[PDB]
């Protein structure tokens, strides 16, 4: 029942980032926007913390099967599609805040609470991103930058425009299908 | 090669991960569900010696390792993924109080260097063994004691198995910093 249910909600929502995936909104090989955090801004907030990392690590582990995992090395690998994809589990840190508004009407009161949980689990991810940036992609970084430098400023980038939209379409999301994130 | 800290920290990582697996190997449980892990003195270490994403890394290596030497118990798919990989990735919460311990070691204030070093050992094994408890109530139900329930059964004995292994492992490293300070201060 609950069990198989809830696990087999984080594999949907992981295909569907996994799908996602696959619509290109890249600038160069140290930029891109990741279509892929809505559904898992969405089971985050409808399941919670756990279901969030589950869910996440499955995704990160679809770019092994797929093919669409980038690969340096070993270590980076490991890093980048399984570390960074775990912590999409702190998308689900207000997920309780964010239901309890949106059920009680507070449908701002719930954005609000939603953009609080969908910034530190965007965060909490693409660290790990910068962590990589700085160990294994210094050669790809502009004329005249160093690996920090080229890692924070492009990894953050990406992480901006990846929770910006996201978190909009979210927004969008919790007023026109509230019940999406009230199972 | 010593003047690549890149690879260094890497190497260390991937030492303290190997030795880590070598204290597995040293049995220390009683049932399935309960168990001390002596492996997360070496992840201690490494975490206050490197920081949070190096714990994560060597954690996550660790925790792979599990399957490469057959150590691994796999009910399903989806909970060795759970068990051996998420939970021994959040081991990086060992190395949230990383500088105050390396600080105060320094500064040869080895009081408060343990102090932080017990918050940041307690931290890290409740980031650990959060999804053990997970794992416990979704997968480990039938393994419970008559009359108990999965959640019931999986608080109260991940959270025996993270006292036991924090307070171990935690007194072994608190004895480190007296005897082994460098060890922790690269
Ligand atoms: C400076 C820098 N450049 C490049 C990378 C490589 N990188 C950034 S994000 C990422 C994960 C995959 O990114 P994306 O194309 O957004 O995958 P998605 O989640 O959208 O499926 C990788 C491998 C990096 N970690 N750091
Ligand atoms: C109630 C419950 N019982 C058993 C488990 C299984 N389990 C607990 S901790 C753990 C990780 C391995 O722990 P340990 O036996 O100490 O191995 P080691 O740390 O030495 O590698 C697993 C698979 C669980 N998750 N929940
Ligand atoms: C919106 C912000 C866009 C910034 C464009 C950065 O463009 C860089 C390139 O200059 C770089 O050469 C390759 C890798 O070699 O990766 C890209 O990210
Ligand atoms: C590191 C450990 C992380 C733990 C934070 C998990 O956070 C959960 C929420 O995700 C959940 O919605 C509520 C439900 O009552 O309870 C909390 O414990
Ligand atoms: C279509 C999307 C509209 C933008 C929604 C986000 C704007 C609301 O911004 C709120 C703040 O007003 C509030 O003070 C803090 C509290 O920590 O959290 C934010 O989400
Ligand atoms: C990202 C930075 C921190 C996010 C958490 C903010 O949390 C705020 C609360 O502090 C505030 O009281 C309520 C309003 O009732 O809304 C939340 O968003
Ligand atoms: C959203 C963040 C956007 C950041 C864009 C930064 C553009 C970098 O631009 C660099 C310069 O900084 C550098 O000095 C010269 C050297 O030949 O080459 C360019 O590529
Ligand atoms: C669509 C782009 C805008 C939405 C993202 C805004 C992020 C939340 O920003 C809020 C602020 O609005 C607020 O003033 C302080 C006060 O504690 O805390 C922040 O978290
Ligand atoms: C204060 C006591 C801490 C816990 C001690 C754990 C004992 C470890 O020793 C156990 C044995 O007690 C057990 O019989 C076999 C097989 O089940 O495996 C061993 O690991
Ligand atoms: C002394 C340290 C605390 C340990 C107290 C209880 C240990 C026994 O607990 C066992 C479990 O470990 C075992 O997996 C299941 C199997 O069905 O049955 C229980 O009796
Ligand atoms: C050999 C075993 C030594 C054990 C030493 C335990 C020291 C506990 O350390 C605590 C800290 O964890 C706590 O945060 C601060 C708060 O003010 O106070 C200390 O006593
Ligand atoms: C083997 C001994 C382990 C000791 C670990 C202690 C960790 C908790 O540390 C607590 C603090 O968190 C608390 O603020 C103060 C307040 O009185 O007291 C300490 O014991
Ligand atoms: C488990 C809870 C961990 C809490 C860690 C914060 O506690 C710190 C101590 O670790 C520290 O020794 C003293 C020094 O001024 O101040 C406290 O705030
Ligand atoms: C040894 C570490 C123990 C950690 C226990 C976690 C305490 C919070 O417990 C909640 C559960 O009560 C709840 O069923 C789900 C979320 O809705 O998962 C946890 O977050
Ligand atoms: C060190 C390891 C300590 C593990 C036991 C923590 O115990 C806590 C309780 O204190 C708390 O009341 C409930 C609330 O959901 O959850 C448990 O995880
Ligand atoms: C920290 C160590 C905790 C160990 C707890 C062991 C609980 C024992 O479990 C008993 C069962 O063995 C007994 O048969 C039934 C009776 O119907 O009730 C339980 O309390
Ligand atoms: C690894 C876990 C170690 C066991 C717990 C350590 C106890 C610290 O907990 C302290 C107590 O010692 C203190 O008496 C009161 C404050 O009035 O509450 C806590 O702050």
């Amino acid at each position: 029942n609950k069990r198989l249910i809830i696990l087999l909600e984080c594999a949907i929502f992981a295909a569907v980032a996994m799908v996602l995936s696959f619509i290109p909104l890249d600038i160069g090989s140290s930029f891109s926007i990741s279509l892929g955090m809505i559904p898992m801004y969405v089971i985050a907030i409808r399941r919670g913390f756990w279901a969030a990392g589950f869910a996440g690590l499955l995704w990160g582990l679809l770019h092994f099967l797929t093919g669409k995992a980038y690969i340096l090395m070993p270590s980076q690998a490991i890093i980048e599609y399984i570390l960074a994809f775990s912590f999409i589990a702190f998308s689900g840190v207000f997920s309780k805040q964010v239901r309890s508004n949106l059920a009680a009407n507070q449908l701002k009161k719930a954005i609000e609470w939603a953009w609080g949980t969908m910034i530190i689990g965007g965060v909490a991810r693409y660290f790990w991103h910068y962590v990589a940036g700085v160990l294994f992609w210094g050669a790809y970084a502009f004329q005249g930058w160093g690996a920090q430098l080229f890692s924070i400023v492009m990894n953050g980038a990406s992480c901006l425009g990846t929770v910006l939209v996201s978190g909009i379409i979210i927004s969008i999301l919790l007023k026109t299908s509230p019940k999406l994130f009230l199972p």
